[PDB]
């Protein structure tokens, strides 16, 4: 049978599946360690590597990159999980490796790629603790292209009064990502700073993994591609909105939780930020 995690209900993207909103036509990349195209539970349209060793983006031998996607887009069929837009058009861009790592070269040949590829969503479930004017570059022009870019602020915690956001998550053109639990309260892990922007589920997470599999993990690059889905939703009833509309109605009809450093404007509805 199919199960519903219980981020996608969280965020109450149901609602919209119901009245026939599933994302379908909308081109989501997701990039990350790649993307398991044998999962029965997933349809990978597309896609692109940039691992100088990896060249093949349909194998992850991480499993990072499957699980963020089966968040993004498991089908909705009579197996395994179900995802936040399962109509997407979901593209593998493989820039980290096995080791989940990857140097910021190849992440920004993704981003390049995927603007190039025409991507309306970009889904960036990776961070690092300094910039480029190259990364900054990326995704700007993304921007500008009407991409919307998504990305996990990360699993720095707190420390001081300091903001822990990583990069890209940082840039103000992107949209940063913190993650809650199912009872909305703040994961200790979760980034905190003034770039924070919202909130989704992001612990003990539900997803494929690579070889038939399923699975929970925890992170802001579990609570990132609930956010990216949620953006894919809103474009398939809203085609003509802008990232700039996709991303002002995401922000305005949040929950509020906690105070801003910590939480953002609070937890997505989805349901709401589609009108
Ligand atoms: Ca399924």
């Amino acid at each position: 049978a199919q199960s519903v995690p219980y981020g996608v209900s969280q965020i109450k993207a149901p609602a919209l599946h119901s009245q026939g909103y599933t994302g379908s036509n909308v081109k989501v990349a997701v990039i990350d360690s790649g993307i398991d195209s044998s999962h029965p539970d997933l349809k990978v349209a597309g896609g692109a590597s940039f691992v100088p060793s990896e060249t093949n983006p349909f194998q992850d031998n991480n499993s990072h990159g499957t699980h963020v996607a089966g968040t993004v887009a498991a089908l909705d069929n009579s197996i395994g999980v179900l995802g936040v837009a399962p109509s997407a058009s979901l593209y593998a861009v493989k820039v980290l490796g096995a080791d989940g790592s990857g140097q910021y070269s190849w992440i920004i040949n993704g981003i390049e790629w995927a603007i190039a590829n025409n991507m309306d969503v970009i889904n960036m479930s990776l961070g690092g603790p300094s910039g480029s004017a190259a990364l900054k570059a990326a995704v700007d022009k993304a921007v500008a292209s009407g991409v919307v870019v998504v990305a996990a602020a990360g699993n720095e915690g707190t420390s001081g009064s300091s903001s822990t956001v990583g990069y890209p998550a940082k840039y103000p053109s992107v949209i940063a990502v913190g993650a809650v639990d199912s009872s909305n309260q703040r994961a200790s892990f979760s980034s905190v700073g003034p770039e924070l922007d919202v909130m989704a589920p992001g612990v003990s997470i539900c997803s494929t993994l690579p070889g038939n599999k399923y699975g929970a993990k925890s992170g802001t690059s579990m609570a990132s591609p609930h956010v990216a889905g949620a953006a894919a939703l809103i474009l398939s009833k809203h085609p003509n909105w802008t990232n700039t509309q996709v991303r002002s109605s995401l922000e305005n009809t949040t929950t509020k939780l906690g105070d801003s450093f910590y939480y953002g404007k609070g937890l997505i509805n989805v349901q709401a930020a589609a009108q």
